[PDB]
């Protein structure tokens, strides 16, 4: 049956029995079935029908056809059946503007998960059944002209999830594959990241240059993106052939350009970017799925030359390759041969894994072919017993985690049958490793033994862990977990310095991940300390053993087991020590004043509060005395509420917020705010944050106050709610009724000063002055006492 063959065809693709694809896209209307909407042929020349085996998957990609053609018949009753013959399935692409609201049946569904359940299946079957195909590949590019909304990328991934319950990999019907096709990468792909777990491949169009000396830098930096939601097998990349009469933004030069003295040039894949894209392999994960091109209908017309790569629609410059004609596919055969003779492709075999156990057990968890072993660098997880011998292991290189699990036949570990990823902290777990007798991961910079099940290695009868980065101190884990291993040995062996060799670490050092002052004392001294000197300091090993300075250094590299000295011999503490470059300290006084150092001279009794910041986050907190200290004060200004300006009053009120995240200004040189603490308490200083420190908007100083006057109400007889709202404003601004308390005569980016012990329930601050003839500006007041 036609419906069964398809089927077997996608099922063997899905299962990786093809070896790498070659793809690509056929334009419909360049298959002589194909007929305009004036009923009229397009072009003669070429069918579909003629496509080769060498082609693994066709996509047919729709334009110009009419919706009655001849050509949908043929396609389904005609194309199909020889297609599927030969081996190759079809897939139509359509775009995701038939799945967003933009186009198509699209329009006609509501924008709900029943709507969109329906709309899925509707384009199922008008895309796929009706057609005759064998799968459904969903367009997703940049739109340049009017970019999609988040709600139309949100619904794509709706109803892609819903045809995804269709048909694909997940789907109800398995004979049909399910694809993407983009020229998005991760960070601007959400449909991808939403749908890449139903999809059988992703095709990235990568037409023309991508940057860098090999023109493949684009591709490299997307798949480190891509690796994390697909497999390499399914990753394939694609190039275009040159299409007729293509202007500047649609010349990509991936094929060889015309040759007036080689007409044959076109159907040369030396020095092409197709030739490039079917060579060139990812770096990590595995290997590709394959390649594909744009326009297959167009293999083997040479490129218009490099001359003409300026005109464009409205100049045009036409050339000999503009001509359509008879293709017989000779690049894409070549592309597939080139692809399928690459030795990278042989299935690993008995010569690369010799144990048939360790083989089979590699081969369906990283891939089947010999390149996939250099590549894959994620985790591999190895059982039994029956598993005699691990010789080949060591070519997983790129090997994140190794699992050693139950192996209880497996007699020896030595470096050189270890990924090398093991000399960079890849993780390495083995359990119930009751054969081994060999134990060697010397030279392997290994930072702890954990993971490793020393109490199940009942038959060890040498080990060597010398010149790893092991803390092997007494409170260290890694030294009881030694001393296990060195107790394995004893049960069968006298020990000697070789059999059980661990010397020459070299820990690493760390940031302790806590300071133990909460609160340190400084005495009234009358000299300079450094808070980062004296509080937070030192450097931890992986196994959290602090070590406070050089000397303590000195200490640790004496350490011993059984007399024997583990620290290599030239580790110096400038190798190990956490230097503390970024490191700011941030202090709080009892002012409420905020200064970034880390000296202190102590002349007076004092208290700050310390945040210690590594330059991205706080890593410690503490108070800091100086003699007696002092009570901090608080902000009793905070959220006052404002009872009268000449200013706007909601902007009053920002100067009593938390930030400095704001302005109040005048239609002029001077203006003023009554405010009410509402309470009434001791107030010591004011502060004023000029202009200058508005974070919000970046302030010059030609806009700071320059003069003002802090002051006090100056009756405390009176009932501000007695007055009604026209004399209150007016009482209010009678300079008369108000006394200063403190007066403002430079416009310092910060003004601190302090207050005889006012205090007054209501206050008023007056600008008297600018820096400029600009309306001087603040964002923030404070009144500082306490209560
Ligand atoms: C996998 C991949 O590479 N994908 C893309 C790919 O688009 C691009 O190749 C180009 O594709 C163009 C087709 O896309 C446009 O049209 C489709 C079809 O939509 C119609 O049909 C649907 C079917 O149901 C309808 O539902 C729909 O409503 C439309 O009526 C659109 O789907 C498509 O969508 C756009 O927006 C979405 C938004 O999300 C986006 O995802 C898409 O990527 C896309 O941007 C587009 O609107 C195709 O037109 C291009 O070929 C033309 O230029 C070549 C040279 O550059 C030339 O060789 C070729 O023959 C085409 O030239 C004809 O068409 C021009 C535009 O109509 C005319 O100006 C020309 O004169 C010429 O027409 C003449 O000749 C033909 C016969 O040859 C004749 O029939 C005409 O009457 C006339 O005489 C191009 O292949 C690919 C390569 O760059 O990369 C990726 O971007
Ligand atoms: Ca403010």
């Amino acid at each position: 049956t036609d419906q069964q063959v398809g089927a077997k065809l996608v099922q063997e693709i899905r299962e990786g029995k093809r070896g790498p694809l070659y793809a690509g896209y056929f334009r419909t209307w360049h298959d002589r079935a194909s007929t305009g909407i004036d009923g009229k042929q397009q072009h003669p020349e070429n069918t579909m029908a003629e496509v080769p085996k060498e082609v693994d998957i066709l996509f047919v990609f729709h334009d110009h056809t009419a919706s009655d053609s001849p050509f949908w018949s043929e396609l389904k009753d005609s194309y199909v059946h020889k297609l599927h013959q030969q081996g190759t399935a079809l897939v139509q692409t359509i775009g995701v503007n038939e799945l967003n609201g933009r186009t198509g049946l699209s329009k006609d569904y509501p924008d709900t998960p029943e709507g969109n359940k329906a709309l899925a299946a509707a384009i199922v079957k008008a895309f796929v059944t009706d057609r005759g195909v064998d799968g459904l590949d969903i367009d997703i590019e940049h739109e340049f002209t009017n970019k999609r909304t988040p709600e139309e990328d949100a619904r794509a991934l709706n109803v892609f999830k819903e045809i995804a319950q269709l048909i694909g990999k997940n789907g109800s019907d398995k004979s049909k594959l399910l694809i993407m096709d983009t020229t998005l990468s991760v960070e601007n792909n959400p449909i991808f990241k939403g749908i890449a777990e139903d999809l059988d491949y992703l095709l990235r169009q990568y037409y023309g240059s991508q940057g860098g000396e090999a023109e493949v830098d684009t591709i490299n930096s997307d798949w480190n993106q891509y690796q994390n939601y697909i497999d390499a097998s399914q990753f394939m990349i694609g190039f275009s052939f040159f299409e007729e009469s293509a202007s500047k933004g649609n010349l990509w030069f991936d094929v060889n350009e015309y040759d007036p003295n080689n007409p044959e040039k076109g159907k040369d894949i030396e020095g092409t970017r197709a030739k490039k894209y079917a060579e060139w392999q990812p770096s990590t994960g595995g290997l590709k799925a394959g390649i594909f091109s744009y326009a297959i209908d167009r293999d083997g017309v040479a490129h218009v030359p490099s001359t003409y790569k300026n005109r464009t629609s409205t100049n045009l410059q036409r050339h000999e390759v503009d001509n359509i004609s008879h293709t017989d596919y000779t690049v894409s055969r070549k592309l597939k041969t080139l692809m399928t003779e690459d030795k990278r492709y042989d299935v690993i075999d008995q010569k690369d894994i010799p144990d048939p156990a360790l083989r089979e057990q590699i081969i369906q968890q990283v891939g089947q072919y010999k390149g996939d072993l250099e590549r894959y660098n994620k985790t591999l997880v190895l059982t039994g017993d029956k598993i005699q011998n691990l010789k080949g292991l060591e070519k997983l290189s790129k090997l994140q985690k190794l699992e050693l699990r139950q192996l209880s036949n497996v007699k020896e570990i030595t470096p050189e049958l270890l990924p090398e990823s093991m000399k960079k902290d890849a993780e390495l777990v083995m359990v119930g490793m009751t054969g081994l007798e060999k134990l060697n991961l010397s030279g392997l910079n290994r930072q702890t033994l954990d993971g490793i099940d020393v109490n199940s290695i009942t038959h060890l009868t040498s080990f060597d862990i010398s010149h790893n980065s092991l803390d092997l101190s007494e409170k260290s884990e890694d030294r009881k977990l030694l001393m296990t291993l060195m107790e394995q040995v004893s049960n069968h062996q006298k020990i000697t310095v070789k059999n059980t060799a661990f010397e020459n670490q070299k820990p690493k050092g760390y940031y302790p991940q806590t300071y133990d002052t909460k609160e340190g004392h400084y005495d009234v001294d009358n000299a300079e300390h450094d808070i980062l000197t004296d509080f937070v300091f030192g450097t931890v090993t992986k196994r959290n053993t602090f070590i406070g300075d050089e000397e303590a250094f000195a200490i640790y590299k004496e350490g011993a087991v059984d007399g024997r000295q583990y620290v290599s011999k030239d580790y110096t503490y400038e190798a190990f020590r956490k230097d503390y470059k970024g490191y700011k300290v941030h202090l709080t006084a009892s002012n409420l004043g905020e200064t970034v150092t880390s000296k202190v001279t102590a002349t007076t009794d004092e208290t700050y509060l310390v945040d210690v910041s590594d330059g991205e986050k706080v890593v410690h907190h503490m108070k800091l005395n100086i003699g007696s200290g002092a009570i901090m004060m608080e902000n009793l200004a905070k959220g006052a509420k404002v009872i009268g300006t000449s200013g706007d009053f909601e902007q009053a009120k920002k100067i009593f917020d938390g930030e400095k995240s704001d302005r109040f200004f005048t239609w002029g040189q001077t203006n003023w705010i009554a405010f009410d603490l509402g309470e009434i308490n001791l107030a010591k200083e004011w502060r004023l944050f000029n202009a200058e420190t508005n974070t919000e908007i970046k302030t010059d100083s030609s806009l700071n106050v320059a003069k003002g006057r802090l002051q006090i109400l100056k009756d405390t007889t009176i009932d501000l709610e007695k007055m009604d709202i026209k004399n209150r404003k007016e009482y209010l601004s009678n300079d008369e009724n108000w006394t200063d308390v403190a007066q403002m005569d430079d416009a310092k980016a910060i003004f601190n000063s302090k207050l005889s012990n006012v205090l007054s329930r209501y206050w008023r601050f007056c600008v008297d002055g600018g820096a400029s003839s600009y309306y001087p500006q603040y964002t923030e007041l404070q009144i500082l006492g306490q209560r």
